[PDB]
């Protein structure tokens, strides 16, 4: 269909713009804190924070490993600084603080990540982008 | 991707929410008329102007029409009151008024109709539902 020719204009139209986070594996992270907490320097805690939940859970997210690969293998890595997080990471986070994840994306369906079976729980916005790479999406006014 | 359960839901992780018109074939001109106006009852007034435009833009408008159908016949049922209209009324509205359209639908890329070839003009909200039906989009607060 009749496509917006830029991301910053999608974003526009509904009232919201981009804050970018650096390009490094710790993207996702830093959007996370960024939507959270309105910064991105606790960026190294959501991480651990993240994976913790992921191995208390382990049960709920061995299903998101790409088989063949040890879960301890994936969440050792996911713990590393500079890892760039997937989906699965996106789950526990949003689990973890019991809220949700609303994914923006340009000319694509927004989507939304549920952490909890709620009716009406917090939601946090990031974008998709190229690569592994997210950013923070926030009000304009 | 991880999908909306309800339009209700998408809108509203966006501080939008419907405002429905009825379900025939005036829906188009009522919900650009809500979004335009605020209310909907001039929405037989924005079905004669956009064909009005169209006509006098035919040559802008004769290839949106699906061929081996005169020209005449689109724009004399387009003319009648009850005849559902399609995404040729909406570009001509938009150009007729210079402003923009934008699109909502459930789970699907929103959508952008753009009236002029300028930068910054009105943007209007409408959402896009079964059949040939159209809605008003608001912001809640």
């Amino acid at each position: 269909g009749p496509e917006f020719v830029s991301f910053a204009n999608q974003l526009q139209a509904l009232g919201l713009k981009l804050r970018e986070v650096p390009g490094d594996g710790n993207c996702l992270f830093r959007a996370l804190g960024d939507q959270l907490e309105g910064h991105s320097r606790n960026h190294l805690k959501h991480r651990q924070e993240t994976v913790d939940y992921m191995i208390k859970q382990r049960e709920d997210f061995e299903p998101f490993v790409e088989d063949d690969i040890p879960f301890e293998k994936h969440v050792a890595s996911l713990a590393k600084p500079g890892t760039f997080a997937g989906n699965d990471a996106i789950v526990a986070f949003a689990r973890n603080h019991q809220l949700n994840v609303v994914i923006h994306q340009l000319n694509a369906p927004l989507w939304q990540i549920r952490g909890t079976e709620k009716s009406s729980v917090r939601e946090l916005h990031i974008a998709y982008r190229y690569g592994e790479h997210y950013d923070s999406v926030r009000r304009i006014n």
